[PDB]
């Protein structure tokens, strides 16, 4: 996994983090924001380069540009960007010879790029699908791209491919160059902040619980009952968790079904790689992002299995107003309200307005910085909008829907904008004086997952964790605040019982418990030596435990040991030092007085 | 890293205790009953320190102790013998039911020391029609009820995994699982004439036939190939070897008993099968199995019939080679050329002195195995050194150490091996001794354990001083002719090593470290990896875990010694173009082809 356009010889800035952040909170959607962030962007590039170099691209920190070591494409500057930038999980090559070039526009559905026998080596399934991004190749040249999902399939005998779906110009080069940009996977499918404000059932809070998701390192410590002094601090091992769990798979089109030599599928109905339903119950259908109108999610029917693994078919005018598309889009399904659900099906009138005025992007720079100015707006309008739910929830309200389709009008032109120069709707953004549950929801949930990502360090976990105590001080939803409470109170307890349980001790005590190091390597003696003398153990252990260095050997270093320890090495030394399991003690404050 | 010992993965505990209070408590020891009992004394008296008690079950072999304690499988068989079964390593595993196996009775079935005859098994061999040597176990829970040691061949004709039962220890009650461990994966052996082989069968001559030759490890050889400068490969006596005038083939040996379980035909007396085309059906050869023994009687002749149906292996006789001291519980058999055809070794024709039947009693423990073990290592070594000594002494005036004395001789090392599971009477040896400077003395120095490939690592500063003892070659007493031919060796090998003894490689390390472009990105661990080796003085550890581990080249060029190790051949041959170094072997050439 490094970047397709490095591979096609491209140059590869990495502007800091930060530098794009504070440049963007000037962004309004009027004309003249664009043209600043775009100007401010121009003189980012020129004062590290020195030059506006020839068809330049760019995402969020990252840009990208040719050089002439750079592989050449044939279609305009700005389309290029969507090819480039992707990491390459895994390669494959084909002879423009092997290819049936099946015609029209969307054939398989608009997404999907390609129909093709198995190829165990960008899918790893015979039922499989992968995202990929493939060119027709010369040496240099690129005539033309996909961008979108490929399925797989041993009923399909020669490999099928959209040709109308491709984006360079007629001619075609002599080979098909397909890079694996996402593999064969199921999702994890939970309930998100953002769904639950926009189309969670009645008192939807009520169902959400605290649960614990421990990396298999430290799940062996837990199952052997290693001290809770060894899972300090235990905020970071905390996670919320729904009533329940969905179904995650990637998005495909009926249309494709006829190419796998299968009979289709009947309007308002749905296929899935999974035995969970019986065929004709009804489910809710979720793509995201979730939008304030609710529309997202949709009831639809269950009425099969999916012939690809892990993945979900439906009609494009069955899910048309959730915006799913199918180059990439993962369908979730949920269990409706009435089989324990916290989304609702929506049932409003949805589809938005046709056509706005549209010029596409004068270059690819031009289209990174409206990349760059919509990406703020969006955010705007999304953490507005949910900030207005709260005071009106608080004022015993609600906010009328015309707003809602207003704001969802703004976010999908706010989406678009990351392809063309699209007009800005008018929508005026109410702003808000008072801390709301919204800030809350921020700070304890960032980006509305309720399973976190664990970069953020140790110092920092806990005093999220400990945000769940300033409940009272943040304006929203009388019953959502005091529904929340024994929630807080559980957070706490757990937080509590592990506040001043420091692992040091404990480690100190393996050290002189555990039997003095069997025979090992100088090369081994030698690393622990240079880690310890620098302050790089971490370092170090991390290559013995892939170098897979066995824990007989370790003994003198407690935190390596404790990484390669089995089972029953691990329990054997805790009843040694007579420690009480973690999870015990996790269960006595999770249930307690 | 991963490969551990058999008991290690049954449970078992383990000690090394230092390689001097070794080779100090056994380097007074004699062929009596008393000075095993103080080699027994100071052992167990060592184990009582650094240690609680004297575990039960505890086994040894050299500076190396292991016992079962809380957990280790309990074995259903003596405890001494046990010994044989969780020392060696562990290089592959694998498994099979009970009900699969196929049980053929009679000992030594499939000739001593091979275990089973099996279908093709790709989980311990290679080849589908392969070996492997292994320990195998049946097994209940911690119950190991009987356990085989030896060699498992593997062929498509064998249909039935069969097994020798009746060679197997333990008792005849049979757990559910059958547990291989295989301790020596299939190849063949490196083949080429030791001194002790040359100092007992060794042609009229022999050492006239020696030469100097290099061996690089790959990682030196990449750079060799590439024209590295001299000065990366100081100092050159760590790339030094002797080589024979040719090679010989190795391969594990095998008993014709096995064929008709392939579906073949068996094997004429005094015939071997071997996995090489290098000899045609009726060419003799010469069959060597060590340790070479003092009546030159580890050298056989016999004819090769044909090839040998299973890979990297030598059949042949129990019958045509038990002088030789041979049977197949892993012995190796080494095939050369016949004298007439370039061999150095000569065929022995005499009668073996293998005596049968003198005072046999056992170990109590398996810590007196171990110390037996230790003990007899010792009286082994001594004889075997002071026996060629003493032809040094006799070859010096014109004479030969009389035949019967080397029979003595022989007949004490086979004891010595043979005190190594059973308490056996020593018998009556005469050590009349030389002292002076012997030839034995320099070939423990020059070649030391008497193998011409040389082993491993000895330390950089060591190294350099062993082939310089060429130098001092008249200091020696012994054979005149041998002295005397010895004296272009003893040249070459001292051109090859002045012309390296200044070239030293800090000056091209820093040169490569200039040369080389800015590494590109990498990893923090990598980073942090770096600066740990650098602050400590142990960057040699940390390059060997990122060579491991895999870094790719254009993240090193800071540390040239690093670089060196990733590189490809083709940015090493750009780099040394650029330095303009003159390639190495050139000049080694130069150094071994002069005046
Ligand atoms: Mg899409
Ligand atoms: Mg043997």
């Amino acid at each position: 996994g490094t970047r397709i356009g490095t591979l096609l010889g491209w140059n590869l800035l990495e502007f800091p983090k930060e530098r794009v952040r504070e440049l963007q909170s000037s962004a309004e959607p009027t004309e003249g924001s664009y043209r600043n962030i775009f100007d401010a962007l121009a003189h980012l590039v020129e004062e590290a380069l020195g030059h506006i170099p020839h068809g330049l691209i760019g995402k969020d920190n990252v840009v990208m540009w040719p050089g002439s070591t750079g592989a050449n494409f044939h279609l305009p500057g700005w389309r290029v960007s969507d090819f480039v930038r992707a990491p390459s999980r895994a390669r494959t090559e084909l002879p423009t010879s092997s290819l049936t070039l099946v015609k029209g526009k969307k054939v398989f559905g608009d997404g999907i790029v390609g129909i093709f026998p198995p190829m165990p080596e960008i899918v790893p399934s015979p039922n499989g699908w992968a995202q990929v991004r493939m060119f027709s190749r010369r040496g240099n040249e690129i005539f033309r791209a996909w961008k979108g999902v490929i399925v797989t399939h041993p009923n399909v005998k020669e490999p099928l491919l959209a040709f109308d779906d491709g984006y360079g110009v007629e001619e075609l080069g002599d080979v098909l160059e397909i890079h694996a940009i996402l593999l064969q996977t199921q999702f994890t499918a939970e309930y998100t902040v953002q769904g639950l404000y926009y189309q969670g059932i009645p008192g939807w809070w009520k169902h959400l619980d605290l649960d614990f998701a421990f990396p298999p390192e430290k799940s062996r410590l837990v199952e052997a009952g290693a001290p809770l002094e060894l899972l300090y601090p235990i905020a970071q091992y905390l996670k919320l968790k729904g009533p329940n769990t969905g179904f995650g798979g990637i998005l495909l089109s009926p249309k494709i079904l006829p190419f796998l030599g299968l009979h289709g599928l009947e309007d308002g109905g749905v296929l899935a790689y999974t035995r969970r339903w019986k065929p004709g119950e009804r489910v809710i259908f979720n793509r995201r992002p979730d939008l304030p109108t609710g529309q997202s999610a949709v009831e639809l029917t269950y009425v099969g299995l999916s012939p690809i693994a892990d993945s979900v078919i439906a009609h494009e005018h069955d899910i048309a107003p959730t915006g799913a598309d199918y180059d990439g889009d993962i369908g979730y399904v949920f269990p409706t309200p009435e089989m324990g659900g916290l989304y609702m099906p929506f049932h409003g009138e949805a589809l938005h307005r046709k056509d706005l005025p549209t010029k596409d992007y004068e270059s690819g720079l031009h289209r990174w910085a409206g990349q760059v100015h919509a990406a703020h707006i969006l955010g705007r309008v999304e953490v507005n909008t949910r900030r207005l739910l709260d005071a009106a929830w608080a004022n015993g309200e609600e906010v009328s829907q015309d707003y809602l389709h207003a704001a969802t009008e703004m976010i999908q032109v706010a989406v678009d904008r990351q392809k063309r120069d699209i007009q800005w709707p008018d929508f005026d953004f109410k702003t808000i004086k008072d801390p709301v549950m919204t800030d809350f929801w921020r700070l304890a949930v960032p980006g509305g997952k309720l399973t976190p990502e664990g970069n953020t360090p140790a110092a920092k976990i806990t005093n999220r964790w400990r945000a769940w105590e300033t409940l009272d001080g943040y304006v929203g939803h009388p019953d959502m605040k005091d529904g929340l409470k024994p929630l807080a109170s559980k957070v706490s307890r757990v937080l509590a019982r592990g506040e001043h349980r420091r692992p040091g001790p404990v480690l100190a005590a393996l050290a002189f418990a555990l039997p003095a190091p069997e025979p090992r390597p100088k090369e081994v003696e030698d690393l622990l030596t240079a880690g310890l003398q620098s302050g790089k153990r971490h370092a170090v252990y991390d290559a013995l435990v892939q170098m897979g260095l066995p824990a007989s050997q370790a003994t003198d270093h407690p935190e390596l040991w404790l990484r390669l320890a089995s089972k029953e090495e691990l329990e054997a030394v805790f009843k040694q030092l007579g420690y009480r399991p973690a999870m015990e003690e996790l269960e006595e404050a999770l249930n307690a007085v």
